[PDB]
């Protein structure tokens, strides 16, 4: 299949960081978190305490029940950054097409992908290897994450991706910056390993991978506790962005897919889109904008938001204009 498929040859940045205030966007790629257990979507438990207050104060925006493009990480993540909609996205040929990261990097946006999940799923392939940083392992063990030995499992935490993030920013202060943080999140089945002892408030907790043996409630507790860690992670992420004054900042959070928690005997995820439970397709979506933001929250099409809105949003966030995203539904309205 000699060479790559192009979508945004006509991609032109309407306003560059040299004529206006530079833009710094943090894209948090969530994992296995579902909107059904999001407290800001009507869940009885306070799974997102920090986010609930920011919503209750009107600091971040909740897009309610957003539909995921897939039910698995390997399927969803490449499609989240693809120009192809979920209706025409092909997971087997996703590496053949240029994505939004390719376009943004080409146009001159400093991209940095820090991963605490697995990998960019082929998204970061055409970009320099130094722009992808491993964070699922400690150094010694050839990683980068300095926050790993805070639990009996020595599992690296997502908050470790926020460490020394100022360095990459200071290296590209003259230009727009996009930082992608791939989150460990609520990866199962061992939800009890996904969080430190500080976020173990929903008790008792299923401390096993055999979710089918544990009572549904103990498994839900573990899942909800992992959400608390994510909520705190997002809180520290926003706090870091709030510290960046000389740049228009934005924090976009979306989970790659949902999760089944014993509903009709269905556990985990990965079930084919055609008949998959909607718990696997229901994801939370949050947007935070910095002080005096130039951007506006787009009106929700009722059909609802989806994963297809990510690529046009990212392009709108950097004033990139292409008929590859002429005007499809995005989270943020394009400027003039």
């Amino acid at each position: 299949p000699t060479e790559t498929i192009m979508h945004a040859n006509d991609a032109i940045q309407k306003t560059t960081a040299s004529t206006r205030k530079p833009r710094l966007v943090v894209m948090v790629v969530g994992e296995t978190a579902r909107a059904d257990h999001a407290s800001f979507n009507g869940y009885q438990r306070a799974t997102f305490p920090h986010m609930d207050k920011l919503i209750g104060l009107g600091q971040v925006h909740n897009f309610g029940n957003v539909t995921s493009c897939g039910t698995s990480t390997a399927y969803s993540v490449p499609c989240m950054f693809s120009y192809l909609g979920a209706e025409k996205y092909d997971v087997d040929t996703a590496d053949y097409h240029e994505n939004v990261i390719d376009t943004l990097d080409r146009l001159g946006v400093a991209i940095l992908w820090r991963d605490n999940n697995s990998d960019s799923k082929g998204v970061m392939n055409r970009l320099p290897a130094k722009q992808y940083q491993d964070y699922k392992n400690s150094p010694l063990q050839g990683g980068n994450n300095t926050i790993c030995h805070t639990n009996p499992y020595d599992e690296c935490r997502d908050v470790g991706m926020l460490v020394d993030l100022d360095d990459h920013v200071k290296a590209h202060a003259n230009q727009d910056i996009l930082i992608v943080l791939h989150q460990m999140g609520n990866h199962g089945p061992a939800y009890y390993k996904r969080y430190d002892d500080e976020f173990a408030q929903f008790l008792p907790v299923c401390t096993s991978s055999e979710l089918a043996e544990c009572e549904r409630q103990t498994v839900i507790n573990a899942y909800d506790n992992a959400l608390l860690a994510t909520d705190d992670f997002l809180k520290q992420t926003i706090d870091w962005l709030a510290a960046q004054t000389h740049a228009d900042t934005a924090m976009l959070y979306l989970s790659d897919h949902g999760e089944s928690l014993g509903e009709k005997g269905v556990y985990l995820h990965g079930m084919p889109k055609a008949f998959a439970p909607k718990e696997q397709l229901s994801i939370p979506a949050l947007l935070w904008l910095g002080a005096d933001t130039p951007f506006a929250v787009a009106n929700s099409p009722t059909a609802g938001f989806s994963h297809d809105a990510i690529t046009p949003t990212l392009l709108n966030l950097f004033d990139v204009s292409t008929q590859a995203t002429a005007d499809k539904t995005a989270f943020v309205n394009p400027l003039d």
